């Protein structure tokens, strides 16, 4: 049937219905840290979320996401490797059934509990459906989560999840202030890629943070509690809602800092 990340819709069964799966610039990857080259010519990252709106928290089946108007430059992001403003769209994260497994990327074969993604989309292009159609058409800020203290600011997004149980539910999600989200440094990798679901199309510029947040067990405890199925039909638990690691070709990662 339709993709997932089951036994039989899973992640290596992607490629019938979305040949780009084993395309040439397909994410996530593995980090390796020592392969990866410093890049003096790359500028801090620029990121202003200080006029930042949510709107609205969905549960997509796949994962949950955190919509925020992007009618204006609120939310952007530039600077780093990236030639124009990008403008924040929605975030969301990927997590495992365990603390051991969960993020996409992974740094030296060291996998994080979670991963979140914000994602944001070239503003030249005019809207995201066209922006995903680009080779530089979206910018996605990745953030490693391992488990330790709470995170004050992740709070809020957990006492809602309740409300979204199952797929295609929504609720109102105003006031939600993303800064509280990001790690105490902006240093990163930065790589091009793609999306790492389907339609899985090459339109990505990685930007990933070599500094993860912390997040209490209880907090990712909630995250295990989604359903993928929709109401009225047979429980299964969104977990594991990773794709695993994909052959980095003809890439070079560069980081920006040594
Ligand atoms: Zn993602």
């Amino acid at each position: 049937h339709h993709w997932g990340y089951g036994k039989h819709n899973g992640p290596e069964h992607w490629h019938k219905d979305f040949p780009i799966a084993k395309g040439e610039r397909q994410s996530p990857v593995d980090i390796d840290t020592h392969t990866a080259k410093y890049d003096p010519s790359l500028k801090p990252l620029s990121v202003s979320y200080d006029q930042a709106t949510s709107l609205r928290i969905l549960n997509n089946g796949a994962a949950f996401n955190v919509e925020f108007d992007d009618s204006q430059d609120k939310a952007v992001l530039k600077g780093g490797p990236l030639d124009g403003t990008y403008r924040l769209i929605q975030f969301h994260f990927h997590w495992g059934s365990l603390d051991g497994q969960g993020s996409e990327h992974t740094v030296d074969k060291k996998k994080y509990a979670a991963e979140l993604h914000l994602v944001h989309w070239n503003t030249k292009y005019g809207d995201f459906g066209k922006a995903v159609q680009q080779p530089d058409g979206l910018a996605v800020l990745g953030i490693f989560l391992k488990v330790g203290s709470a995170k004050p600011g992740l709070q809020k997004v957990v006492d809602v999840l309740d409300s979204i149980k199952t797929k295609g539910k929504s609720a109102d999600f105003t006031n939600f202030d993303p800064r509280g989200l990001l790690p105490e440094s902006l240093d990163y990798w930065t790589y091009p890629g793609s999306l790492t679901h389907p339609p899985l199309l090459e339109c990505v510029t990685w930007i990933v943070l070599k500094e993860p947040i912390s997040v209490s067990s209880e907090q990712v405890l909630k995250f295990r509690k989604l359903n993928f199925n929709g109401e009225g039909e047979p429980e299964e638990l969104m977990v594991d809602n990773w794709r695993p690691a994909q052959p980095l070709k003809n890439r070079q990662i560069k980081a920006s800092f040594k």
